[PDB]
């Protein structure tokens, strides 16, 4: 599985960009937060664990997590890797 | 149906202000722009139509249509009504 891909195609790059916080904190400062929390990063994407980021904007960035529920958990974890290679 | 409470709770308004104009149009500029065809905004909320307002961006807002896939043809046209009230 290709994460970035994921990442491109689902829309996530118009709130996360690399470096920057913007609506959504950066993928830098996510990959540092879950740094050798992949499982914990899987378990938030499938709406299984709390925000440990931003979690003032909880409510907002967790109806995107709708988006993932087609992907097998092989494609959710490509996905973390994508997030966690910043 | 209840368009402000589907609007609210599908996460449209972190992108979406009444009146400002930031990662996607306002919702006075989008209501502006589809006055009077309420049906071709009930199109593009079920990715049936082209994007009329932003083409530069359409790509980005696509993938949000799929949060949407869930809605009934009258919450469609309540969420449609919500944006065109403004
Ligand atoms: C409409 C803007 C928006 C979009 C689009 C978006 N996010 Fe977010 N995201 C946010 C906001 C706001 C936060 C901060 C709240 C939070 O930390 O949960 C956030 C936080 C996160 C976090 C950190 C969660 C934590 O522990 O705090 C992850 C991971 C994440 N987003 C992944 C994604 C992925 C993957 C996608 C694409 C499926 C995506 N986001 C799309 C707005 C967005
Ligand atoms: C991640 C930010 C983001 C989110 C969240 C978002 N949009 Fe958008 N939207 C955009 C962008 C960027 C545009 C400009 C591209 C375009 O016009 O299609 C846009 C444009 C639109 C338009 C105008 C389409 C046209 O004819 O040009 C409508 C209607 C719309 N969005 C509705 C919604 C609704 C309803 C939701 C919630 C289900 C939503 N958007 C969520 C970013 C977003």
């Amino acid at each position: 599985a290709d994460g970035k891909a994921i990442f491109q195609q689902k829309g996530c790059g118009s709130c996360h960009q690399a470096n920057v916080d913007t609506v959504g904190p950066s993928l830098k400062k996510i990959a540092q937060a879950y740094a050798g929390k992949e499982d914990q990063l899987i378990k938030f994407l499938k709406g299984e664990a709390p925000a440990i980021v931003d979690p003032a904007k909880e409510a907002i960035m967790k109806p995107q997590l709708t988006m993932l529920k087609g992907l097998s958990d092989a494609e959710l974890k490509a996905l973390a890797d994508f997030i966690l290679s910043h």
